[PDB]
């Protein structure tokens, strides 16, 4: 039936309030617990609870991470919640799709999805990984089931911050986070002093996939993977090695144009080859992918949804979100942007 809780806002001041939920079913099980689908009584609005385990020694990263953030492409912590040992709730604004569901029903029926959502999505995920990187928070596990879609809005929202966590140079980070097909090779080598870089390598994966109709580095181990990355980028170098952290295969670099479809577009390829780059420090930042010639259609005053609709806020950048290259405002924030 109906569930009471008291509650304490995501943003703002910390005062509870009561907030009443029903219609609670299940809608995911992973190693950190449950995730259920409710319905808020006032609003109706749906909502996402992700119920944790609360460690009891120190304070939830994920919910303090979450309490910081505030960006049109970040799931939406509504409300935190404790309940029957303590466990965390975190109630988030429930978004229908994923990027991963959406890029297997067109997989399935043997259509690639339109480059007019690969640029869409993709650019509302470099501006979401600005924003969370002007932090110095990486996300850590980059992949199509954590890009949320509003397929009527098109507004893609990048949830899961169970992984996430701030990258001070210097300190050590375990090297066995992010999911399989989109680990940066750094992690592949067990690197420890990886930086916010991993989740740029993470994002040109699931660009590569959208374009591809399948992911361009699969493999259940490192090794498989390792060899399908070094039969695109050829074998990398003595110093790109140093750079990430052996008898390599000696196999050539193939022709980025030749890895996908003829119809594909050619700034599409020369965006992923800029962001799937072995030396971390060379690949764009997600500032500079934004501002990148592949999302110009994105900036034109003409472009609509192909539902007629309108397309959803891409220019309401803040000063936080443009710190790493404030100058990019000018290609960033078109003439008509209001
Ligand atoms: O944070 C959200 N989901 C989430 C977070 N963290 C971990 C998991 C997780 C991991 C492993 C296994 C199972 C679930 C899921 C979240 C928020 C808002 N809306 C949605 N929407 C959906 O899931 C619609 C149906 C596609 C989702």
């Amino acid at each position: 039936k109906v569930t009471t809780v008291v509650a304490t806002p995501g943003q703002g001041p910390d005062r509870p309030q009561e907030v009443s939920y029903t219609d609670t079913k299940v809608i995911g099980n992973g190693s950190f617990g449950v995730v259920y689908q409710a319905k808020l009584c006032d609003s109706g609005e749906l909502v996402a609870i992700k119920k944790v385990l609360q460690d009891k020694r120190f304070k939830n990263r994920e919910l303090q991470i979450m309490r910081k953030l505030d960006h049109c492409n970040i799931v939406r912590l509504r409300y935190f919640f404790y309940s029957s040992e303590v466990y965390l709730n975190l109630v988030l604004d429930y978004v229908p799709e994923t990027v991963y569901r959406v890029a297997r029903h067109y997989s399935r029926a043997k259509q690639t999805l339109p480059v007019i959502y690969v640029k869409l999505y993709m650019y509302q995920l470099f501006r979401s990984l600005a924003y969370i990187h002007s932090f110095g928070i990486c996300h850590r596990d980059i992949k199509p089931q954590n890009l949320l879609l509003d397929p009527d809005t098109a507004v893609l929202k990048l949830c899961d911050f169970g992984s996430a966590k701030q990258l001070v140079r210097g300190e050590p980070n375990v090297s066995y986070i992010c999911s399989r097909y989109y680990r940066a090779p750094e992690l592949i080598f067990g690197a420890t002093d990886y930086t916010s870089s991993i989740d740029v390598w993470s994002a040109g994966c699931v660009l590569a996939e959208l374009l591809l109709g399948q992911p361009i580095f699969p493999g259940d181990s490192g090794v498989d993977q390792l060899v399908e990355i070094i039969k695109v980028l050829g074998t990398p170098t003595r110093e790109q090695i140093r750079e990430m952290n052996f008898k390599f295969p000696q196999i050539k670099a193939h022709p980025w144009t030749k890895v996908f479809r003829p119809r594909t577009p050619p700034e599409a390829i020369a965006l992923c080859s800029r962001l799937l780059e072995y030396t971390p420090t060379a690949r764009l930042t997600p500032l500079e992918a934004c501002a990148h010639s592949f999302f110009d259609e994105l900036r034109d005053p003409n472009v609509k949804l192909p539902n007629g609709r309108d397309t959803p806020a891409l220019f309401n950048f803040t000063t936080q979100e443009l710190s790493s290259n404030p100058p990019l405002a000018t290609i960033l924030i078109p003439p008509h942007a209001r």
